RNA sequence: CUGCCGUAUAGGCAG
């Protein structure tokens, strides 16, 4: 269903490196997804480096030919248009190995863990008891910035069933990957 | 980072 695909590259600035930039990008984004509703809105990262743990400079996003007209139609892009070049929307190339772009958090900072199990279990007592590619974020609530770590999963020939959330990411959908 | 789910020092989520 999701055939249609636009890249999204950044301009190469002087003071914001590009990594910096992708940040800004994804929660435009974002912001736009919570507002356009659904989860039929993929992305990727062709420009991904699987050894450096760069994201790249290339934001695809996928989708179908209505939804995908629909999202660029809003003024999402308006701070930041002259900071991304992109083309036209396309149809993706085929035939074209299938994979998911999946957020990842691993368990850390034990003094979290840890305060979580003592109102489970009623500080002493509790005090005894990932290499990748990562945007960050500021939350709209409480102003806060973390980092949300994205994986690419192993090639697969097809694309099973499956959503995306609001960040665009895998809900257990899959993204055709070129 | 903060929190949620889960007996979990399993495995998962939310922004």
């Amino acid at each position: 269903t999701m055939d249609h695909y636009l890249d999204i590259r950044l301009r190469p600035d002087p003071e914001f490196p590009p990594a910096q930039l992708m940040c800004v990008l994804f929660g435009k984004l974002h912001q736009a997804l919570v507002a356009q509703g659904g989860d039929r809105i993929g992305v990727s990262f062709p420009d991904l480096d699987e050894s450096r743990s760069r994201l790249g400079e290339r934001l695809r996003i996928h989708a179908s030919a209505d939804d995908l007209r629909a999202l660029l139609a809003r003024p999402w892009l308006e701070g930041l248009r002259d900071h991304l070049q992109f083309g036209e929307p396309a149809v993706v190339p085929h035939p074209t190995p299938y994979r998911q772009v999946s957020r990842v958090q691993a368990k850390s900072n034990p003094e979290r863990l840890r305060r979580r199990l003592m109102r489970r279990h009623d500080e002493e007592e509790a005090r005894k008891r990932l290499d990748l590619p990562f945007v960050t974020l500021r939350s709209q609530s409480t102003g806060q910035h973390f980092r949300l770590f994205i994986r690419h999963g192993p090639l697969q020939v097809t694309a099973e069933e499956g959503g995306f959330t609001c960040y665009g990411l895998s809900k257990g959908g899959f993204v055709p990957w070129f």
